[PDB]
């Protein structure tokens, strides 16, 4: 346990799938409104 | 003071939050024009 444990793109990465997600699904809203 | 005081990843969850809150405003103002 020790040695197994022993970080920044993750998180860059996911940030950016999850604002394309929301994007993607505020369009599919507005194309509803619209 | 001086041994104290001696950051990226928090800019980065800030700016993600920030996003998410600010698409989560926008998403609900145009579920109240549609």
């Amino acid at each position: 346990v020790k040695i197994n444990t022993k970080e920044m793109v993750h998180r860059f990465r996911q940030l950016d799938a999850k604002l394309s997600d929301l994007k993607g699904l505020l369009k599919e809203i507005s194309s509803k409104i619209k």
